[PDB]
């Protein structure tokens, strides 16, 4: 039917003359992992191609598209996408390979397939948890440039659509939208460049439950002594170290999962600040058994330190806590 | 035998006319993994398919069905299937690719081949580990609509069969059963889609001996303190403290393990109020402590509050457990 | 010299009359890996083929066989063996594909390639860590049934050898045989499959000096409690207290390595008495405390529960280990 | 258009007599990760071909450079560049082969593809983490000798361009620039090779945080013994011990993450010395401990030890923090 | 030029009569890693094949050798070499195939590829850390018995080199050298394999700063008992039980990263009589209470127990130390 054997396939529609127009559209089907430490992200979606080719026409009387089986696409001409900053890709194919051919008696032709695809994406954590990042994905013709072929949305804005089971457990994902931009290489010239643009918002519970807590609550453990008579000094004393030296595992575990990034994230603020506050109440203790001892010295109840505390301590971290929530809400 | 040379194997049987029925049934040899954090599980199959191609047909006085080497598969048309939402997949090849085809004299085609699948499954885990959770595996023609390709099961439900020997160590899985519905893409058209259906439910005495045994007895721990001399200040202080710090090791190490999802498992609530318990029994004893100092400066047996907490505390657990294995059964 | 182009090698020879007989034989190069978590084992082998096909003879003097180069495996008709249950396999090929291809002028043939297998194997751990393992590995015909090919072993009991270098630093290897049983499937009939048998016996040194030694050590610690005077109240009880807190990191560090299986294993038993030993020596020194403190409460040496303690501790620990080393043997 | 059929493209331009000429020139995508343990780095770039052969001469009016499909490039004669000591690579190929070839009438060429490569390189840890790295990618013809091939660097030093998105979290990265060198294999012959260098530098702020930080602060713990009463016995003993203990989990931190090199780095000598100014801060109350208990002796305020130990100790300590910071600045 | 139509490449040259010679020479590029786990190493090298045929003769004036394109490696005939117990190999294919064939004008041939191999390689530990581990490499042919293919170093012991930036981190490399050796298969045959041997010596200095030192200090800590008042018991208890539960983590960090082999280690044994020496100081101090609390009982300084402890646990671990260096030198 198709007359594949009498033209060279090896030079595009309109060769040695003006570009031609091929559009686009697509299907997200998924969006699979994302990673801090590599910052990177998965997806898998289903790509679409537009074009007109006089060499594929054939005569009919229905004027209507047919479905051809997939192994003309090999012999016949083809455009050339790939997907720019990406790290790896593939296209799928079992049971055979998943590619789609169609073709109207005038040579427009249709063309589709499915790939996943993982990408780079540049992740700002100064913030972190209460995070939001932003990424995209980009598409560009690698051989040919915008004078011999021009790359655009087939649809205009309705050109991308997302499948309804899309999720990820820890983030919100919102405002997925299209945009275009022209690019230059210095070598080898100017090309269309189309974009995919999407954002995330992490979710934050994880962290209140597995973080922000256990550390108040060793804070609120180290206040206990200031109630505890001065006397008891192998009570008084490990109360406060072993709340230190805790304190100090929560500090690893926590930053043992991240990016050793140069700057410090909102969560490393708050873990040092509690751990000051747990460091200070040793240093209370000795100033009394210190001045106490001076007392005996001197001679041979409560003291004005630990009544102070009592008040100091609790009500300077809970100025801490509100100005903190009032910076990072 | 066959006539491969006289025909265009790049158009179907029944090309600009009626849709090709196809049929399907389906052997399963093994679930091979489940992961949380992935979201997602491995099955290996046994897949086949059933059509009639006149292009195929043979002349012989048997009446009978014949195998064919496997090499001719690339030369004949035949159905193109895929998996939906499906991450990986692929066909097995030692030691030559595990494929075979079978054909009757007046052109009727049997075709079968072995493969491995990675499929998406969304988990919920708010009753977790006490949960239990549905799968399916989705099949579906890449090209060709429902006006071209029409798809079925071949013997209705009797058309699943699965091997004696599955099995997972730390499931139990039953209810197989299969069912069909129609599919809808807005840029290509209607398509009809198999499913294949299963249950699972998780064994639950790990967790009763990796994590309720221990927290349930750190509790029990804390209550010796009650029964113990109100002076010995050093001896009652730390076994309340350790009983605390050891609670915290055991809330990390279950988490650990999970996907970070926003909401509360039915674990996380047992621990934190084992957890309440173990901390408010610190707070007992610095009561029943600076209690007694005002009682020595007022001046200058057992107390009253560790009388009525040998009684309060335990039957206050009792009751939450009776309360907690009511709601989860 | 072989004559290729004259025939139809998509056929199988004796097509449409009685089945051909194919022998096999095998050495076994190496036992490569085995997983508990994922219950599998992988193994390295050479594999060998016997038939005769009279459309590949030639004329001779000599009468003895021949070699070839291995390109004209792909033109030539070939059986087509897969291994069943597997979960992945491939065949090496550097510095090319390692085959080899031998044939005698009457059409004799001898057929041989190296591959690697990764297999099913299901497991009982009751009795970890003495228990012993029985694997096996099985060959099969994918296309082809018992009407059409007839596949056994070439020499009976002889056809498997093994090399003298095979090794497994965990386990001891023993048993090696050969059986045969005939297979059924519903939709595509009977068939015959050959099986590799083997045992395996897996060391237990690690595990004593691990896991057996630091337990039975910790109980003893335990025990020196009973000989500290009665009065050295923040002496006696940390004592204790932290033999409780280690065993449980004990209990830990070995179920973190294993299958999260339904039933318990012969070195849960151990441990876990292990712990109620330690458990209860902390109960008793709260009672001689409390019997103390009412003593003092009526009047306002060593305790008879110290005294027999001393013996009944040690005494029913001994009966313990002699009733499980009789079980476990 | 092209004449493709009427030549032995086995054969290089010129053959037979002097040597081809080839002209490269590179843009590199992305650096993407670095690791200690395996000493490599990983990068992705574009990678640039020029050269003339008269059999691809073509007629003309324009004068104009032409793009040709991609599958001509398994037809012509190509040039064979390797990367030397690289561990792996390999070319990209969704949703086509990455590749480009453009040809002028006169025969002249320009061949384009993109890679990712893998590639060794040697690391000197003894100034870790406050080190700086060299690292090059080196390039070089597999078969030819420079009486066959002539390799060089198209426009000189402006023949390397750098992605602007460039980064690494943990690294600055500097000093881009490119070098020529003669190579010489025993067997084979010289060889043309051409180097890409660069300069990374480590950012220091999470291990100060990590790792510097907790040690000087459990050295200053160490040094609130000597303000206590040395009458507490049960306190002081146990505040030594267990900052010796937290040290060693702190030494044992950093050390698993590294390579197991024969040499000490600068991290490791900060540890060790803050271990034994830990260490004998234990055996100072042990002397007093023993002067007090004979002076007791002899008989049947603070100690000039302690007296003298609250001076030294933070002296020593300062005296080796301004040497160190002044050696490794 | 080179007359490929002509020939049937399927045949050796030589068919049907004696041997054809095969000489072999190879470049080592890199030992690029090593596993304990695994018990194997990797290796990337260049390996080069010289034999004569004459139906690759052809015609010239200059007697000199000519490079050819490498795609014609296909056509022609190339001997069958293949990696003897290896795990898993490949040859590398970017920006091509590395491949090299040079042809001379009577027909001898030169044939040279690159490739990466992993190998089988069985270890000894028990004196580990201070072991010293020999290697090897081995090279058959696949098809061909010593009737058919003749296989030899090309130029005797001269025939391997070695590059000079190759280094391990952990290891000392020696002693590099070549042998020759027949090997018979029951069912096909002799054939020829060729060696290249090598020797490993491991660096000890991580393992005494990780390993041996700190063992050496929990010991010494455990002595500082001896030093302090018998009355102060609730500091001298918990000095020793802190030591114990500390040794026992130092062993099991160690044995955690090893095989699980069946017997005792060299590291092993110093690390158990540590310990012992540290859990005897804990029975000490448990003696001299006793004693003192009967001599209270009759009754109603420094015990010579303590006295002769200061000599004698000194002098025994600087006697078990002596030996040991001795013995492991
Ligand atoms: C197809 O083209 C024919 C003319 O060739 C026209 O009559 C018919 O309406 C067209 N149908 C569609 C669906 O565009
Ligand atoms: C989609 O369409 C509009 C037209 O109003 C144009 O603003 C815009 O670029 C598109 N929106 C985005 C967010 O790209
Ligand atoms: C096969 O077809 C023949 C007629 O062509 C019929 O006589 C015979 O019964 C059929 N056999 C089966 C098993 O259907
Ligand atoms: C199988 O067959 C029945 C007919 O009774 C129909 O209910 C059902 O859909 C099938 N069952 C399931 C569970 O899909
Ligand atoms: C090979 O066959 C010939 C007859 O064709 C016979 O004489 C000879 O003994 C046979 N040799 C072997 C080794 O079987
Ligand atoms: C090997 O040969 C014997 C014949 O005595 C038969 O018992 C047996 O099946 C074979 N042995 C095993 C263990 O399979
Ligand atoms: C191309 O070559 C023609 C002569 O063949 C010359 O006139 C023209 O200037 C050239 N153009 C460029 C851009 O080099
Ligand atoms: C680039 O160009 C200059 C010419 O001044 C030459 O020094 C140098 O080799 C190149 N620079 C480097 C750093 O390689
Ligand atoms: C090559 O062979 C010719 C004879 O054919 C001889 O004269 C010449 O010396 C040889 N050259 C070398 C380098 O062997
Ligand atoms: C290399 O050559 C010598 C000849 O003296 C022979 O001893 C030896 O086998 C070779 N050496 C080794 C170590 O294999
Ligand atoms: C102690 C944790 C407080 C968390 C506050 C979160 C406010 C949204
Ligand atoms: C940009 C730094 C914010 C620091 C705020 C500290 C809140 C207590
Ligand atoms: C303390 C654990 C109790 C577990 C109860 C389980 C009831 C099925
Ligand atoms: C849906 C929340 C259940 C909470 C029950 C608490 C049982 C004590
Ligand atoms: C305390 C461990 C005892 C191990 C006994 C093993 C007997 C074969
Ligand atoms: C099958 C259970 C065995 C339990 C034996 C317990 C030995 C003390
Ligand atoms: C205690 C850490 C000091 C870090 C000094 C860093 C100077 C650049
Ligand atoms: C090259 C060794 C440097 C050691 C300096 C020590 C600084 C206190
Ligand atoms: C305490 C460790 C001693 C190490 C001695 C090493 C002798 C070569
Ligand atoms: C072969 C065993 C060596 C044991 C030596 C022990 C040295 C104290
Ligand atoms: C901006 C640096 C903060 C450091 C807190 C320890
Ligand atoms: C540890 C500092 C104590 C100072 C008391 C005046
Ligand atoms: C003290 C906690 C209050 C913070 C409110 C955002
Ligand atoms: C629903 C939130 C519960 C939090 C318990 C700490
Ligand atoms: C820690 C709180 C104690 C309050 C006693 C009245
Ligand atoms: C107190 C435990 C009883 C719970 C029964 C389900
Ligand atoms: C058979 C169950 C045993 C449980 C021991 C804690
Ligand atoms: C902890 C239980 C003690 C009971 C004494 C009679
Ligand atoms: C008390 C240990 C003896 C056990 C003998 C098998
Ligand atoms: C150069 C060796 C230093 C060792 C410090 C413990
Ligand atoms: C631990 C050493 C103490 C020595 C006192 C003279
Ligand atoms: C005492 C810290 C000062 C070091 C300045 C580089
Ligand atoms: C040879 C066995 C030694 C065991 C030491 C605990
Ligand atoms: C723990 C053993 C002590 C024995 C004293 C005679
Ligand atoms: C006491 C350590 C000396 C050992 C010398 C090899
Ligand atoms: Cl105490
Ligand atoms: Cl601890």
């Amino acid at each position: 039917l198709l007359r594949i054997d009498d033209h060279d396939f090896s030079m595009r529609p309109g060769f040695g003359g003006p570009a031609i127009p091929v559009g686009v559209d697509v299907q997200v089907e998924s969006l699979d992992s994302i990673s801090e430490v590599d910052m990177d992200f998965t997806m898998t979606l289903y790509l679409r191609h537009y074009w007109k080719d006089e060499r594929l026409s054939f005569p009919s009387t229905n004027n209507l598209s047919m479905t051809f089986d997939g192994r003309l696409v090999k012999k016949i001409w083809v455009p050339d996408m790939f997907f720019v900053h990406s790290k790896r890709s593939f296209i799928h194919d079992t049971t055979t390979d998943n590619v789609m051919l169609r073709v109207q008696p005038d040579g427009k032709v249709l063309y589709s397939l499915r790939v996943t695809v993982t990408a780079m994406c540049n992740m700002d954590f100064s913030r972190f948890p209460l995070d939001t990042q932003t990424c995209s994905l980009e598409i560009e013709s690698y051989a040919y440039t915008e004078d011999d072929l021009m790359l655009y949305w087939k649809k205009g804005n309705d050109s991308l659509k997302t499948d309804e089971r899309i999720s990820l457990s820890q983030f919100l994902i919102q405002e997925f939208h299209t945009t275009t931009k022209l690019a230059f290489y210095s070598s080898t010239g100017w090309y269309n460049r189309l974009y995919i643009n999407f954002t995330l918002r992490r979710h934050i519970f994880f962290f209140l439950l597995q973080t922000y807590f256990p550390a108040t609550l060793m804070v609120m453990l180290s206040w206990v002594s200031f109630w505890i008579d001065r006397r008891a000094v192998p009570a008084r004393v490990p109360l406060g170290i072993t709340t230190v030296l805790t304190m100090s595992t929560i500090i690893t575990g926590v930053n043992a999962s991240m990016p050793r990034v140069s700057y410090i994230k909102a969560v490393d603020i708050y873990l040092w600040v509690s751990f000051v506050f747990v460091f200070l109440s040793v240093l209370e203790y000795a100033a009394v058994n210190y001045l106490t001892t001076v007392q005996e010295r001197k001679e041979q109840d409560t003291h004005a330190i630990d009544k102070y505390s009592r008040i100091i301590f609790p009500a300077a971290y809970i100025l801490f806590n509100l100005i903190y929530w009032s910076i990072f809400s």
